[PDB]
């Protein structure tokens, strides 16, 4: 590989979070299934995109925090955890003795998980990156809502960060 | 341009938020539209306002915070970020991938947001201060009211400070 | 005028908050209505009235503190500012342009607001204290019930203590 | 009283000297009559006037200007003393024993008169300021043209300052 | 913008004053009216104007400085204030609130006014310049003669001079 190309941090992008995917969480959710798949990519966040379209290759994690808009009058948690890669993704992978953290569906402040590159070499190629991690966002405690009406189907929004050791490597035709 | 004209910070005005604006938050907005677009002017502190009266020429950023007035059982959120001017306002200006922050309907603190003044000039003439930031409040994930009733306009309170750099440039007829 | 006569603070009074009145504040009040004016003078905490009954003159401010007695499922916000002595208090007395604070429905913890003595003189006398500051707390935001039902009129207690500054200056019969 | 609220004085104004008023000198003024009565109040300076109606109350005294617009072939002087507060203003005021300044007819450099701020309190309110000190321009020997014909009414034109101590106290709606 | 291209002051020209234009003050003259109005152009010195020609965009103030060939038995006072660019320039434009100096009628030695480069940008280029500072030469206080007869029309030369910060940037063809 070569050497990092995207250092000296403090550069607005990598060190402001921006808007990735948002997902519903709804009440009659099995408390062990899963919402919101997703792959470590640079197609998360549209700078590290633009710049994965300059670049050829890339390495290091990236940030992702959650921010659930949900009434301080509701029950239930969701479970992130950064799944390795080589494991298989999908009905009966039980997330919660993976190292995860939890996040309410009445929090104030934003959830934060940082998904590192699990990766075996030094850099993943732009065209065909190979083993990623994947970051699952499975349900912990199902949503109650005590009150009974239209409201069972409150969503949380993805916001993604490239991290401190996020850099591309090599530079082509943009 | 002249010297800073509004230099020791410690006077009251500049150092204590005031009242600006007040817009309301509707349950049937929906979750990309834009409400309180304001401009970088000085008249949006009244000190500000009648010193600009004062002066001629005007240049720095301004502190703008934001309360919330509902109850802690709503949920969704308000995302707010400077625009940079240039930039188009109105339908499709995605804000969510500005430098943004985001407020809470529940949020018992308020939310504030420094604005700077991005400027291509030394300073902004009182007649015409030409290329000005834009701050827009757009939505981030719509109103959901639990209960169903009257209860579904909340409004927020924009109060308004002038920032660290804030200060007059030239001196006229006030 | 004479020395200060109640030096050394930690004396339990002057140190603690004590309860000087109560006002309800109501769904129906229009958001710039007045309630709660009351005027800089010793008859606000019980012991500085008493020591106010033994002494002849004082000066220094008071420290007012505000807990409300509302659910968490409240809306709207009280402004509270200290009115400059010579400003006439009635209705169009716009109070958030005054330096203020902000006192949530649902606030866990009391807003502490300091009023100090805002004189002429060294000193006001107790016949006839002169020019006194004036607390107004104007409503900021009005009361939001989203459930409907007998529960609209809930009360906001004030509590009082002297401040660093206060103290009386002259003796006389008690 | 609360802190000074316009320090640091290098701002332009209160630095430099602005028209206040123009009266007029005759040739047929008895030599102890009285023009020009002007009162310590911020509505001497425009700059000084805006603000005060920024702030409320207002301390320190205000640095007078005196040019006179007479050829150099005029003969007489003017008197300046700064009355106290609480001597009556009126004919048969003697004023050569305040102490004064001689303003010439013919003075090329204008004379400058320091009017302090003689006040009982901390701080003169806006409403009502209080006892204020009096600046009387008093004739000291009257205009005496050698030519004869229409020359005989030329004119004094005042400038105004704020001194080194004047500062405003409180702040409120401007 | 470039480099400065007129350093090293002590060049004979921008530290000798040179003549620049002649204007007459009349006895007739209204005392507010304005005679004298210039522009911040570098066609005011004539070594600045062929510089100017030789040079592409310029920098920096002015020194002007005023001669009145007046008689000393003349009265009555010219004001020269430098009035900000974005104000606009005619009848009702009062410049004694503007920093100002004052130039007798009698005056022996000439009064010097420094015009700074009150400019947004960094340079006035040379084909347009954009928003300039305006000298005014208005009245302050009417020409008055003693005398009666045919002189009633003195003449005031005024004399220019490059500042210390008076430079050019870019170089074109002469």
């Amino acid at each position: 590989g070569g050497p990092p190309q995207q250092v000296d941090q403090q550069e607005t992008w990598r060190t402001n979070f921006y808007y990735n995917d948002v997902f519903t969480w709804s009440v009659a959710d099995a408390p062990g299934s899963i919402l919101y798949t997703v792959q470590h990519s640079p197609q998360n966040n549209p700078f590290t995109a633009v710049l994965s379209q300059m670049y050829a290759g890339w390495a290091g994690g990236m940030q992702f925090r959650f921010a659930v808009a949900g009434s301080g009058a509701f029950g239930g948690r969701v479970a992130a955890a950064v799944i390795p890669p080589g494991i298989e993704i999908g009905p009966g992978l039980e997330v919660r003795q993976f190292p995860h953290v939890v996040i309410d569906a009445r929090s104030l402040e934003p959830v934060t998980n940082t998904m590192p590159d699990l990766r075996p070499n030094m850099y993943h190629p732009t065209g065909d990156p190979g083993l990623v991690p994947t970051l699952v966002l499975a349900v912990y405690n199902a949503l109650i809502n005590p009150f009974g009406g239209s409201t069972s189907a409150i969503q949380v929004t993805v916001e993604t960060r490239p991290s401190e050791d996020f850099e591309f490597v090599m530079i082509r035709a943009p």
